[PDB]
């Protein structure tokens, strides 16, 4: 019955906020716990920066990259929303690790694009999704254009179920070494951009980490993990609410987190 309540609650949010809400919750092996519009395409927006960091950690794990390697750049790398990149510009570089951390924790666009430059562009991000068994998620463009979220555009999209399982792959499914996995987990927990989204709607005793995304045309997303009740979960939430304000879209995602909470609390262990 609890899965029907979940569906009913989300439909009520969609109706009342004029929104479309895609959700997938999976266990550590990627088995479905619950979902809504799980196979509908949504723009990834900044949510892909978590997988990009994973991509980088895999290179590190395989001996093809080091975290301390200096990536040089000039003023042409500065793009809208590049807080760290702008601070490090005079010094002349950011390291692989600094860039990756800024990408994940600040959503820094310049840092993101510096990493894309290094790995051979958006095609290499897509290549990595394929390699960890995600046939759906696709990166086509750098930031900020990838965040355009033009209706009907298949570029730079995922589905909630594909992305949730990619999260689970990265955090639980052995995609990265123990040490790399732990590092990225703590980055998700200490994210500086998620305080008003999903983790605002989860119980304060749950351990949560996530990566947010904001799209043009009313996109607001949050992907990550939570640990309740001894039990680990991966979650992906994508919403589109063209007429809401930015604060209202954060509230919408927090509300989704409340609806998720009620579902998990009503799921037998």
């Amino acid at each position: 019955s609890e899965k029907l309540t979940f569906k009913t609650d989300l439909e009520k949010l969609e109706r009342e906020k004029a929104a479309q809400i895609g959700v997938a919750i999976v266990d550590p092996q990627g088995e479905i716990v619950a979902g809504h519009r799980m196979a509908q395409r949504f723009a990834m927006c900044s949510t892909f920066k978590f997988p990009l960091a994973a991509l980088i950690f895999e290179r590190i794990d395989s001996g093809t990259e080091r975290g301390d390697r200096k990536l040089s750049y000039g003023p042409d790398m500065i793009v809208e929303w590049s807080p760290a990149t702008e601070r490090f510009l005079a010094s002349g570089h950011m390291t692989v690790l600094e860039a990756a951390q800024a990408a994940v924790q600040l959503s820094d666009n310049g840092a993101t694009n510096l990493l894309l430059r290094e790995i051979g562009g958006p095609a290499a991000m897509t290549q990595y999704f394929r390699k960890i068994g995600d046939s759906v998620s696709r990166l086509d463009r750098k930031e900020p254009e990838m965040s355009d979220n033009t209706p009907g555009d298949l570029r730079d999209t995922t589905t909630p179920i594909a992305m949730a399982r990619t999260v689970a792959k990265v955090l639980y499914g052995g995609a990265l070494t123990s040490t790399s996995t732990h590092t990225i987990e703590r980055w998700l927990i200490g994210n500086q951009t998620g305080d008003a989204t999903l983790r605002a709607g989860f119980p304060k005793d749950w351990v949560v980490g996530e990566k947010t995304g904001t799209c043009a045309n009313g996109g607001r997303n949050d992907i990550g993990f939570f640990k309740a009740q001894e039990r680990d979960y991966a979650v992906a939430v994508y919403t589109t609410a063209p007429k809401l304000s930015a604060v209202e879209r954060d509230e919408l995602v927090a509300s989704v987190g409340q609806v998720i909470t009620q579902l998990i609390l009503s799921t037998d262990k």
